[PDB]
DNA sequence: CCTCGAGGG
């Protein structure tokens, strides 16, 4: 009758949740068909031979972040030597972030395991005994800043040889020397990154036939202006034998990132006939991509990043061959000029579809370019300095994303070629412009346009009426004695979204909003309240969106909030919100004048009670949300005319109790009821949890999360602390 | 390998 697993959750395919519970031993609650249990984040810092006694079926356990090592503000943990073979059918292990100093003793049957950021130094044959079933090991960061050791973890030679099924291996940020000998030869992969490995060849990845990905990276970084610490390498740069990788016929994964690399040398990937991604950023390959032949042969590969090489760009003729390439990332490269030259050979590229070009401090830039191409479906160039012309986003179509860049005025010709984005970002530009249908021309197929974070002023009627298809339109955050702001609204024929969030809304706002394609406006952040206190001047402002199903009111220092208001409203409405506005009283039988409402959002008002009317019949309201006001009571059969019913949001009020006689028989078609962070009186008598039991399954953390706010020592805990069904 | 140089897995 009580949830079986207190004070865990139980989650349907035979998983506990007890996560962040602040236990300090292993929960004991049949706990037969418990298969999976997960104990993150809490305080246990002992194990015991009779600590899962219990759970003998258990194929996952997650005790992450039980004790971990410095770290915060220092733990150690203790496991007795029979802990964890109670368990002999125990696949998944997770015992990172833990205090160990040795790894402890595991069933044969384990699959998968996590070492990581534990204070494991050495790993040799009688570390991992009798896992032969091993699939996955991981153990990173043992001796790094975060987690420092003196020298470094020691990896035994052949060690890992009877991981005889090991084809996942993770050993980051451990201060290795040298890739560990002798490693199980099914390796599948292997991540060595962020080590001090400073040569690799052949020799160090012997046998290692199998492998899919590798990664190596960080072995040798430069730490010039590098945010946490960082250990400069010995030497120019990481030290690669020509024919290190030549066995690695299936390898599609090579990362050789931040390794200080000088050049590129096309021996490195003469072996390569599946690699598919090459992760070569972080170095000084600035020179190099724009002479190299190393692309030359790399047909297969899929995804490429180039992002952040150091010292008039121009990508190789290498790059021609590279016809499977999907992806590449050119990021933090530094380039002051984007010309038709200098991408020349991506050009004929059968499926590039992807272009990263952040933060190159593109200050003049021929766009047309980007028109030519075979199949782009994204190009990014967020974050440039891009001023003009050369001399809702989402979309995951065609786009361009010009966010964060130097625009303060819109000409027309900066868009040519570009005819076929069907989505563009202009957001966060410093555009200052009277905006009015002569801006973007050539956007013949533009469906989605974000202009948010400037200082468009939006007087011109006209403006935006050169985009036919435009969809979409982001204005939020806008900053603005002719014409009317707002007036273009009604003459963009197939506008469905807009915003005008947090915008500057002045004396001539135009009174009337207007349109018959609008199903959605995101009024949040304006003055709504300043607006409906000038009587009818703005009575109707929304009235003039016909078909309008969903409109946020929120931030608009509603303190009141008339049935003339709601009235005028478009009857379409099916969707309301009118979140952290100043909401202190209101009449729920005035929703009947929203005929089609069927979600409405009212948290973050001040309605001290739900007492004032009752939801009305017929209402179709689906969705309550009256969280974080300070109900402290409300009226019995309140919420009983709702027959349609489904999700009320109680939470965050000052509820003493929560009675039955509030709902009525429509407690039972409720699918979820949330009444967490009430202060709830939990006296010996208290009704309200048979009432929370009997809809127990559609009650949000109701095993641990909902608590009680009285008496004095329950004060701040579950309303389970306690049995409350004795008196 | 991936997401948002460290962390995940
Ligand atoms: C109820 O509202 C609270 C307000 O903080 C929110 O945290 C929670 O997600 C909501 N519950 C549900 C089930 O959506």
């Amino acid at each position: 009758t009580l949830p079986a697993f207190l004070p865990c959750e139980l989650k349907p395919h035979g998983l506990v949740d007890c996560n962040w519970l602040f236990l300090k031993s292993v929960p004991r609650f049949s706990c037969s068909n418990i298969t999976r249990l997960s104990l993150i984040s809490n305080r246990i810092h002992h194990l015991h031979n009779s600590d899962f006694v219990h759970l003998s079926n258990l194929r996952q356990l997650n005790l992450k972040w039980n004790c971990p090592p410095t770290g915060l503000s220092s733990c150690h943990m203790t496991i007795e030597p029979r802990t964890f073979l109670a368990m002999r059918t125990l696949e998944e292990l997770n015992l990172s972030y833990n205090g160990i100093t040795t790894v402890p003793r595991l069933p044969s049957s384990l699959v998968n395991l996590s070492l990581s950021h534990t204070n494991i130094l050495v790993l040799d044959a009688n570390s991992l005994a009798g896992l032969y079933s091993l699939r996955v090991l991981f153990m990173d960061g043992n001796c790094y800043y975060k987690n420092p050791c003196t020298g470094a973890v020691k990896v035994t030679p052949g060690a890992l040889l009877g991981l005889s099924q090991l084809t996942h291996l993770s050993l980051k940020y451990n201060n290795l020397t040298k890739v560990p000998r002798q490693l199980p030869p099914s390796l599948e992969y292997l991540l060595v990154s962020y080590n001090l490995i400073v040569k690799l060849g052949p020799e160090d990845l012997a046998q290692l036939t199998s492998l899919r990905v590798l990664d190596v990276g960080g072995n040798c970084r430069r730490c010039d202006h590098a945010p946490n610490p960082c250990i400069e390498c010995g030497q120019k740069s990481l030290h690669l034998h020509p024919e290190t990788f030549h066995h690695l016929s299936h390898l599609e994964g090579l990362v050789l990132k931040d390794s200080s690399l000088h050049t590129l040398n096309s021996s490195w990937f003469q072996g390569l006939v599946q690699l598919s991604v090459l992760d070569l950023s972080e170095n000084f390959l600035y020179e190099s991509i724009t002479h190299t032949n190393a692309f030359q042969n790399l047909t297969r590969l899929r995804k490429l990043n180039l992002s952040f090489n150091y010292r008039r760009l121009h990508l190789a003729s290498s790059f021609k061959n590279l016809v499977s390439l999907q992806e590449l990332n050119m990021n933090g490269i530094f380039f002051r000029l984007l010309n038709k030259y200098t991408l020349r050979w991506l050009a004929d590229l059968p499926k590039l579809h992807t272009l990263h070009l952040q933060m190159n401090f593109i200050n003049q830039a021929q766009l047309s370019i980007f028109g030519t191409f075979r199949a782009l479906r994204f190009v990014d160039l967020s974050d440039n300095r891009i001023s003009g012309p050369s001399t809702m986003d989402r979309c995951k179509k065609f786009t361009m994303d010009l966010s964060r860049n130097n625009l303060v005025t819109i000409k027309p010709e900066m868009f040519v070629q570009l005819s076929r984005l069907q989505c563009l970002s202009l957001s966060h530009n410093s555009i200052a412009q009277a905006v009015n249908g002569s801006q973007f021309l050539p956007l013949t197929n533009l469906q989605v346009l974000d202009l948010s974070h400037n200082k468009l002023d939006l007087y011109h009627w006209k403006s935006f009426s050169e985009l036919p298809q435009l969809q979409a339109l982001d204005l939020s955050y806008n900053s603005q004695g002719i014409g009317h702001q707002f007036s273009f609204v009604t003459h963009l024929s197939m506008l469905q979204s807009l915003s005008l969030a947090h915008n500057d809304i002045h004396t001539r706002v135009s009174s009337h909003l207007n349109s018959n394609s609008v199903r959605f406006l995101d009024f949040s952040g304006n003055g709504m309240g300043r607006m409906w206190d000038e009587g009818g001047l703005y009575l109707h402002f929304f009235q003039g969106l016909s078909g309008l199903l969903k409109l946020d009111l929120s931030q608009n220092n509603l303190h009141i909030l008339r049935p003339q208001n709601l009235d005028n409203l478009p009857k379409s409405l099916k969707l309301l919100s009118l979140r952290d506005n100043y909401l202190s009283f209101f009449n729920w039988t005035s929703l009947s004048f929203l005929p089609n409402l069927e979600v409405l959002d009212l948290a973050g008002n001040q309605l001290k009670a739900l007492t004032q009317g009752t939801l009305p019949n017929g209402t179709l309201l689906q969705k309550l949300d009256v969280s974080s006001n300070s109900i402290v009571s409300v009226v019995p059969a309140f919420f009983a005319l709702a027959v349609e019913l489904k999700e009320v949001n109680l939470s965050h009020n000052i509820l003493k109790t929560v009675d039955r006689s509030w709902f009525g028989p429509i407690v039972m078609q409720l699918t979820v009821l949330d009444v967490r962070s009430n202060p709830l009186h939990c006296a010996c008598g208290a009704a309200f949890v048979d009432l929370l039991l009997e809809v127990q399954t559609k009650v949000p953390g109701l095993a641990n999360g909902v608590k009680c706010g009285s008496p004095g020592q329950l004060q701040g805990r579950s309303i389970f602390a306690q049995d409350l069904r004795l008196c």
